[PDB]
């Protein structure tokens, strides 16, 4: 904890702002010379957990492979969201309208592997996440996203929540760290302060 | 007319010029051009290549980044200020260039890092520029960034801008497309209206 170590961390811009944000708030003060680079998710993250290149890769558990140690860090539902602005987005809303209506999308980098839930018309395509809310708004197109981002997003973007028609979908977000590092201190000591914070965060 | 179109442009950004700006071309294009659509692009690699097979129809960056082999028009001047966080009390006051580079640093690096930002000890480097005030929020570090970002978080985010000590640096934004598009109709629509928005936003 007097270290001077750069951790770093694969995530998607959703983990990084929902979750990792408390990582770095806590650390400042309980670390505060450990560093850290965030790297976009993009390309194959195995290649550098194999080389041992990164320190930790965040995603959900589904989409990870079993060659590295990984943790549960928590559950995330998967929510259908539209801007208050929009009229047919008032009521219920049938799959069938869904697939009839335009849909913001994120694809992250080259689109290796897909969104956790893609056939719908998607008029915007997105590098990420986070952008979602604000270039979803004042449009008639909707989007599906974690319901902890349309949290964070409630007090700056209001977002209509119009998933409750549909299928309900949750998926468990976790944190997988080299095999070869499964030892190191460094590597232990962050890995239990992420589920850690993860616990406080399924109590919400 | 285009406005009656369902082309799909892809256009090469960053998180800060989606936010801040083409989220007004996105709204205007909604009601002008409902089938319009979009595929915002990453900055990763090598924008040069996407341009010179026309693979995009935009790539929007400052234009000192920018090549002189395809057409590009000037979007606005954008000023990049040091900010950081209310909570940090060194930061009430004037800060020194010494001092400066004697604290933290939040910075972004785009994909690989092909492209420098425009003896820093950088605590904290991100994928982007939105990301910045909030994993800054709360801490004692300082980053640079565009004074259009730091508005547009404002009443989210407060930031403490600092400005009397550091240098004026700005630097403007632009637009590029290939110039084997510089005669489609379809591109000549869309960069015009790219221009019309700018200009509003001084
Ligand atoms: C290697 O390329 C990829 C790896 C993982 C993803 C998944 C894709 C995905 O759906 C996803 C998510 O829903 C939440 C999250 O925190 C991270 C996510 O990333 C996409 C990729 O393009
Ligand atoms: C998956 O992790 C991330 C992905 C994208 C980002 C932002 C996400 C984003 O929207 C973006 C963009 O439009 C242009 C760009 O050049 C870089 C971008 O990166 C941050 C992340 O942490
Ligand atoms: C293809 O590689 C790159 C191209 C341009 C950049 C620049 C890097 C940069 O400083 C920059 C900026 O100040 C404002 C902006 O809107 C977009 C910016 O992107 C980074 C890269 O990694």
């Amino acid at each position: 904890a007097e270290s001077d170590r750069r951790f770093r961390i694969i995530l998607s811009d959703f983990m990084a702002l929902v979750f990792f944000d408390k990582i770095i708030l806590r650390l400042a003060r309980e670390a505060p010379g450990v560093s850290f680079e965030l790297l976009p998710l993009d390309d194959d993250p195995e290649e550098l957990l194999r080389r041992g290149d990164v320190d930790f890769l965040i995603l959900p558990d589904l989409f990870m492979s079993g060659a590295h140690p990984k943790a549960r860090l928590f559950e995330e539902r998967l929510v259908c969201v539209g801007c208050p602005t929009n009229e047919q987005l008032q009521g219920q809303l049938s799959l069938e309208q869904y697939m009839s209506m335009g849909h913001v999308a994120a694809k992250f980098g080259r689109g290796l592997k897909p969104s956790v839930e893609q056939k719908r018309r998607i008029e915007l395509v997105v590098p990420g996440f986070n952008l979602i809310p604000p270039l979803l708004s004042g449009t008639n197109r909707i989007a599906t996203i974690p319901l902890r981002l349309v949290k964070h997003y409630e007090r700056t973007i209001p977002l209509r929540i119009i998933e409750h028609p549909l299928p309900l979908v949750s998926f468990t977000e976790a944190v997988q760290w080299p095999a070869l590092h499964n030892t190191d201190p460094g590597n232990i000591w962050m890995r239990e302060i992420m589920i850690q914070e993860a616990l406080r965060m399924e109590s919400e």
